[PDB]
């Protein structure tokens, strides 16, 4: 038997699973269950940690996916179902997983935690697009992921209440932080050195777990990818969580907190799946029914004030965004827009659009959305309304959060650095008309392009490579560059430098769509407060 | 006598004077009375029609300048200078000015008549930049400018009443077109041919004579230099005006606040005219540039609705206009008031001034409103490049009081049946005395257009000669026919639209066609702060 794949946690004992990869062998340890089921009377509950046990977990296959809804736009189609559940569905859910190297490090190695996004509706630790192998074994960390709890089951909010607190998959994510404060050591991994790294809404969970106390003292760096804990979707109301909460319980036959809540517990999870998307109070993109709450508890005000308000000495952050976050949205919900064709659409279905991509604002706001977007003298011309309006939801959610984020920890004693990702994977089935959607500078992250039967290019491997080595760069000191030979400098709020991610070398470039974030930051905020 | 140098018009016989110019004589009426003077009882009152005379009225020389306000802010500069009062002052100031070639023509022929601008509270026929004997040597058409009341004198409103009904400088300048009607004939002008031009103030006064009935069937053609009846100082509201003519009644002791108007008006007339004149300024509610006390009012009469909604709901089928801006229509203004600016040096603006700036330029708004002007009008790559903040704060003024009120006068008329033509003058003259940073001035085309480089005594190139005699051509060709292009291989200018608006640049090098008039400025200006004011 191989003493390597054997692992004594506090709990008790583990048995792994060697892996390969073209670089050499790796340690994988997967389903360790790190906290009590969630589930009948424990369903919207904050995480109990989980129980001692006897004999030997086996910890070399993927556990279950926590239960949410799955999409279902373009049935087949290998660009919507590379982020479906690829393990059967649970409430019984809350395990993660490390990987290592082989044999298992001898001495503190420094670790990656990653968490997924998908909205907080959706995600999974054990996507493909999320294998840890290859970062592992090419630069020699300790790499952990966890499930947490999406949608409703991590969610949904009575504010006030203790049924139902809101916030419980944060508070997964967290006692999964502790975990490894108490574990990781066991699997040659340095608890003093502990790297937070999420795209999308892993990244507004990492933003948050940056502007929560309690989790502050369970990591040291953080990497932010194509999300922030600031975006106009990230967060929640008391107000609007307690409605959705309460109109979800009216769509599936329930009515005092205590008795809502009590009812809700006696509802199989799908049914309250099934009613999910039809909480939102609009028609919109980019928006999701069970999100973190503001509530004074977890998060003790906004994240714009949180953020605006805090001293970040001693903080060293990576932040980015792809070239074009907002274009993948678009099919889910704006007029005219299809996958299968160029979506060049009509100056109507643009003005139509622009109240999806910017749901519940005033006429007026819609209308200095439609101004700054508008290009005065093309006013119809579909390609650049098709292009603008991709601009107007990735500015809106995704490039404007980020810039804000990364202007004030830099002004406020944080070393930042900032990047666009502007590779489009010859591998990418969504049509050129996209560009670079959301989410596909992850595998590259993960360094999928070296598994040896996918299709991608000898070029984008060594880039992969790179990228590898930036991100990995950044968790043992803070700092993504290599030895010099071009440099990446710190992002700060005046010069505002960032780097473009490709096949070519760096390149140095300023303003984070500076123009355009000005009006989202600076600008709308006032307008909306009169 | 010289039978050339005698007319009759209605009123009685008329005298002439023969000028010379470079191309050749013509022949000059200066100084024509075409109204009773609003001296004592007839001041703030409509202007009457000049009474009959017996004998032969001398028009040998400019009459007086109307009474003024004198600009001082760098006593002795050609370029403050050259716009101030070159008459003596007097209240006793409507007379008009006829220039015709020489010989008479035999047959009818295109009038033009100039309206001059300064803002309707300074400004005369009689400056040397009007002078109109080139244009008619140059291109054989009779010229016409009149002299009309401005200031208080002018445009003071009492809304309601009938002592100081407001708009009488306008009348002034509708009583002048009249008269064209009856009487440019005898001069061999052609009445059923003549075309407005003005510039500034006169550009937003043809403007409004293009809005009021009465006035539009005194001229067949427009044409609007830098200006608009649109512009947000062109005009002012019936509550406002009477605001600042109570509030100059008061400064000067009228009466011994409101009351009757009628013995306001009445302590009013009372007044020496520079009294008045000493207290213009006062009135303006807030620190300002472009922002001139009394103005045309919106009261229902001579313009039924605000002039921003007789555009939107006009049908201009059969009209042909020409309008256009200079290249940089702010920076003017910014020496009159914007901290951190001066002629003599290179005003290189710190952000904090530029903000300060903003609420100067864009005087009366919210703080909302504001704060929409600094998003637009700053780089936030480069927020506090001070050679930047200078340019940008000329845009703003420039912007929002003359470009984008004209981009909107022409984009509305062009798509209710005008034909209109767009240009933008990117010349600087040689011979420019304020300094480079303020680019090609707002007021700096006019003396191209009037054909001024071919004075002898002055100094212009001779490419400015020959650029000289290109817009007087276009100009004329204008008037002529209601199209400025050559009646053969020259680059042609087309029509400015409301979708592909087209203009062209004037200037040495040939007409070079370009697309929208500051599009993405003026749209914010035009399209948007309006119903951030209306919420
Ligand atoms: C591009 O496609 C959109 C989406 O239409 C769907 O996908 C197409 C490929 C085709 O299969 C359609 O029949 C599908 O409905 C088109 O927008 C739709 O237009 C249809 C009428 O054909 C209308 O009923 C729907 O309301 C529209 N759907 C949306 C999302 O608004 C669009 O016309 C196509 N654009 C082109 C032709 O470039
Ligand atoms: C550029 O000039 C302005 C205007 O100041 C006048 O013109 C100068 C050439 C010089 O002769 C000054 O003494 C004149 O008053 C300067 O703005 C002024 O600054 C002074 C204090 O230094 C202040 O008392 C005035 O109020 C200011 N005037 C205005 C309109 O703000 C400006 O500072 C000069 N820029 C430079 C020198 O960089
Ligand atoms: C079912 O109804 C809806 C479903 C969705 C929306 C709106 C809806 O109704 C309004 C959206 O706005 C979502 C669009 C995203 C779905 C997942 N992908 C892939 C991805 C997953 C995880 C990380 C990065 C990329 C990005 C687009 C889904
Ligand atoms: C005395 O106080 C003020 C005086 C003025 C302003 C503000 C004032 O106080 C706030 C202005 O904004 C005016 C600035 C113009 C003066 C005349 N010239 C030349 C010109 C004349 C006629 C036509 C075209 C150009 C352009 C600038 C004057
Ligand atoms: C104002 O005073 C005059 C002068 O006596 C008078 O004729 C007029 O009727 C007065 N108006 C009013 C309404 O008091």
């Amino acid at each position: 038997e191989d003493a390597e794949l054997l692992v004594t946690v506090r709990g008790g004992r583990l048995r792994g699973i060697r892996l390969k990869t073209p670089g050499g062998p790796v340690s994988a340890f997967l389903g360790i269950p790190f906290a009590e089921p969630p589930m009948g009377p424990r369903r919207f509950l904050p995480p109990e940690p989980k129980q001692p046990w006897s004999g030997v977990v086996d910890a070399t296959t993927f556990q279950s996916v926590c239960y949410q809804y799955v999409d279902t736009l373009y049935p087949g189609f290998e660009g919507t179902e590379m982020w479906n559940p690829n393990r059967e569905l649970s409430e019984d859910c809350l395990y993660l997983n490390v990987w290592t190297p082989y044999p298992r490090p001898t001495s503190p190695t420094p670790v990656l935690v990653w968490i997924y996004g998908g909205g907080f509706y959706s995600g999974a630790s054990s996507l493909d697009v999320y294998d840890g192998r290859f970062l592992v074994q090419a630069e020699r960390t300790v790499l952990v992921s966890m499930n947490y709890r999406v949608g409703a089951f991590g969610f949904l909010a009575l504010p006030g209440s203790r049924e139902a607190p809101g916030n419980v998959g944060l508070l997964d994510q967290r006692l999964a932080l502790q975990w490894v404060q108490e574990n990781v050591a066991a699997f040659g991994g340095d608890p003093t050195s502990v790297t937070l790294f999420g795209e999308s809404a892993g990244a507004a969970s990492v933003g948050m777990h940056l502007l929560s106390p309690p989790s502050r003292g369970l990591f040291h760096r953080a990497v932010l990818q194509s999300g922030a804990p600031n975006g106009p979707w990230a967060t929640v109301g008391m107000g609007e969580a307690r409605r959705r909460a309460t109109q979800l319980a009216h769509l599936v036959g329930c009515p005092n907190d205590t008795e809502l809540v009590a009812c809700l517990r006696t509802r199989p999870a799908q049914v309250l799946v099934n009613h999910e998307w039809h909480v939102l109070p609009q028609e919109s993109v980019f928006r999701f029914s069970f999100v973190p709450v503001v509530d004074g508890d977890f998060l003790s005000d906004t994240p714009e004030a949180l953020i605006n308000a805090g001293d970040f000495h001693g903080l060293q952050v990576l932040v980015g965004v792809v070239k074009d976050e907002g274009s993948y949205f678009l099919v889910y919900g704006a007029p005219g827009f299809s996958k299968d064709n160029e979506s060049l659409i009509s100056r109507a279905e643009f003005l139509a659009g622009v109240r999806v991509g910017v749901p519940q604002v005033s006429d007026l706001a819609a209308e200095a959305v439609v101004l700054h977007y508008t290009d005065w003298l093309h006013p119809e011309d579909p390609a650049r309304l098709r292009e603008a309006l991709s601009d107007v939801v990735g500015d809106h959610n995704v490039v404007c959060p980020v810039a804000q984020l990364a202007g004030r920890l830099a002004a406020q004693g944080a070393r930042v650095y900032a990047y666009v990702f502007e590779h489009r994977a010859s591998t990418l089935s969504w049509p050129l008309w996209m560009g670079v959607p959301h989410g596909y500078e992850i595998e590259f992250i993960f360094g999928i392009p070296l598994d040896p039967s996918r299709n991608y290019t000898a070029e984008e491997k060594i880039f992969a490579q790179r990228l590898m080595r930036y991100w990995a760069n950044f968790a043992r000191t803070g700092d993504p560059n290599e030895p010099r030979d071009p440099q990446w400098p710190p992002y700060t709020a005046g010069a505002q430098q960032y780097v473009s991610l490709d096949l070519r070398p760096l390149e140095v470039r300023r303003g984070l769509r500076a123009q355009a974030c000005a009006f989202w930051n600076r600008f709308l905020p006032k307008l909306l407060s009169a």
